[PDB]
């Protein structure tokens, strides 16, 4: 399978796919989120309960602030989905350009480090309570049919380049073929 390239960021599920995110990060229902809040998430929560190192949480951290300031966020900053929507078209043109450099992107650099944090492969029981801990995927029949959705090495863990592929059909380009990358966790 080719990667799909081309964007489709007014199809409704794509604006959906998103829309569930934020929603998902708006905890507090207010319609706005902000770079403090999902720092914390990453570094006080999610780092935390994976038992990252230190140098694990800071790398991990860099890549987050890297990540959502390509979609606007920043610290401060309370930005509610429209806005954010637009963000995320911004990072995704950001994004297909170093793609098709060759040059890695932000989802990649994200990637390498939660890959780190669990040792550039993951297992399924990994993948398992990152989906709990993150609280993306919380049912692990969910956390099963992603490693079914993708092509596995040969250990049947999956690797950071896939994912990454995965990653910019299923949050970027709405690649028919990373359709189903979360299960039912993420539409
Ligand atoms: O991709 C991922 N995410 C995307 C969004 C997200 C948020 C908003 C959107 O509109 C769309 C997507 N939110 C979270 C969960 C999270 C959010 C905030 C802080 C830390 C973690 C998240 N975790 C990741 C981490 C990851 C990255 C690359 C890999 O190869 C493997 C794992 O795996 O699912
Ligand atoms: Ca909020
Ligand atoms: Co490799
Ligand atoms: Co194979
Ligand atoms: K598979």
């Amino acid at each position: 399978y080719a990667v799909k390239l081309k964007t489709d960021f007014d199809n409704p599920r794509w604006i959906k796919r998103h829309k569930h995110m934020f929603d998902f990060l708006d905890i507090n229902g207010n319609g706005k989120i902000t770079l403090d809040e999902i720092v914390s998430k990453a570094s006080d929560d999610i780092c935390a309960k994976l038992e990252a190192t230190p140098e694990q949480t800071k790398r991990h951290q860099v890549c987050v602030e890297a990540f959502f300031r390509g979609c606007g966020m920043e610290y401060g900053k309370e930005i509610a989905f429209p806005q954010f929507l637009d963000g995320w078209k911004q990072l995704a043109t950001s994004e297909l350009k170093k793609w098709a450099r060759n040059e890695p992107t932000l989802i990649r650099e994200w990637g390498d480090a939660v890959f780190d944090i669990f040792d550039g492969t993951i297992t399924l029981d990994e993948w398992k309570a990152y989906g709990k801990i993150s609280g993306i995927s919380p049912s692990q029949e969910d956390c099963e049919a992603t490693f079914r959705h993708c092509d596995l090495d040969n250990a049947g863990d999956l690797d950071v380049d896939e994912m990454t592929r995965q990653h910019l059909g299923f949050w970027y380009t709405l690649d028919p073929e990373a359709d189903g990358l979360y299960g039912n966790g993420v539409p």
